[PDB]
C-alpha cells in the first residue's frame, strides 16, 4: 500500500452501472518525509476520508475486496485512514481525533 | 484509477478470438498541474468515449470487470467519462 | 494495453511444464516512436516480425486461448491494422 | 518480489473492518550498492519483522495469499524476514 | 515476461510457511543490464550468471505448486537464446 493525502474528488454520470454511487477522491502521494510527489491517484473511497487526511491506498485487484467492491472495474481503493506514522520508534505524523 | 484523455483509436482484424467487438481508444495520461504526459494506453471502451474526452481509466483484472468484460485478454478499460475534476478546492477540469 | 512492434524470439528448453507449445516473442514498446524497453510475450495470433501488436499484460495474458494455468504475465492480443490520432493516422 | 528495511509504522482505527487486527509496517526498498530508496510502502506483517530488519516485500493479489489474508483489500505483504543476500560471492547482508 | 539474469540468492528461516523449501534467486533486468533487480522464485533450477524469463504478478502462483504461495514473481525459463532485429543478442 501507499501512503496519500486527499487532495480532490472526481465526479461523473455516464459510467459503468457497476460503479453507480462510488464516491472517486483524488489523492496524492506522499512521499519521504511528508513530501508531496507530482502523482496522484483516483480511488474509491467507502471508508469516509475527509479532504486533506492522510490514507492508505490499495491498487489492483485488491481494490475490489472493498466492502461490496467485488464487480467493480476499480484499480485504486482507500482502505484505511491514517491516525499515526512513525520512523524508528518516533512520530512524524497524527490525526485530529 | 488514472485520469487521461481521448486522442485515437487502434483497429484490428487479427486478434484473440474473444475480442471480437471490443472497440479500442489510445489514451493520453494526465500529468501535473493540468499537463499531460507523453505516455499513452490502449484501453477497451464499453461507455462510449470520444475525442478530446476526460476518462478514467482502470488497469489490471479490474478491466475484465466491465460489461461483457469476463475473459477477455484486456488489461486497461475506460470506466467512467468524467464531467470534473476538483483538486485543493480549484475546479481543475468541467 | 500497449502498442508494440515484434522485434524478436526467445528460446527454452528448460522450463516449466506449463509453457509446453508455447512461443516466445520480443516486443519493443512504443511511444509514434519506438522506445528502450522490451517485453517477452506469449501469442497465438500469428504476430511475425515489424508488425505492430497490443500487449496484454498480467493476468490478462493468461485469457488468450490455451493460456489457462499458464505462467505468463504477457502475451500479444491483437496485431494492428491502423492507429490513429486524432485526425491522422500514426500508423495503418 | 522486493528486498526492503522495517523503518516504521501506520495505525488506522477507521478502516475497512476485513483489515481489523492488521498490522502495518512502513518498508523502505533496497536500490543499489546496498543504499536504500527513497520510495517506502506499507505492507500488512504476518510473518512479525521488527525495525531494520530485512524482508522481502511481495505486491498484487500475492499479498491476499500470506495467512489469513485472503478477502484483505491488501496489495503488499511482509512474507520473509531475510538473513541473508547474495550477489555473487559477496554478501549484501548477513542477519547474524 | 522478463529477461532478466542470476546475480545471487535470499535466504529466509522466519517466513510464510507456505513458502517452505521456496528458492530464492536475486535477478538483475535487461543489450546490457539495468540497476533494476528483482527476487523471484526458483522452480527450474536456474544459476548464477544464467539468462531468465521472470514472470511476474499472479503469474508466479501459476508454476508448479505455487498456488497458496505469496509470491510475485518466479523464474519460469531459463534461455537459450535471444534474437532481435534478424540478430543474435544471447546463446551459450
Amino acid at each position: 500500500m501507499k501512503i496519500a493525502r486527499v487532495c480532490g474528488t472526481v465526479t461523473s454520470t455516464q459510467k459503468e452501472d457497476t460503479l453507480t454511487g462510488v464516491k472517486f477522491l483524488v489523492l496524492q502521494y506522499l512521499g519521504e518525509d511528508g513530501e508531496f510527489l507530482p502523482d496522484y491517484e483516483v480511488a474509491a473511497d467507502t471508508v469516509g476520508a475527509g479532504q486533506d487526511e492522510w490514507v492508505l491506498v490499495s491498487r489492483g485487484s485488491a481494490a475490489r475486496h472493498i466492502i461490496n467492491g467485488t464487480d467493480k472495474p476499480i484499480d485504486a481503493a482507500v482502505v484505511a485512514i491514517i491516525d499515526t506514522v512513525s520512523r524508528d520508534n518516533y512520530l512524524l505524523y497524527s490525526k485530529r481525533t
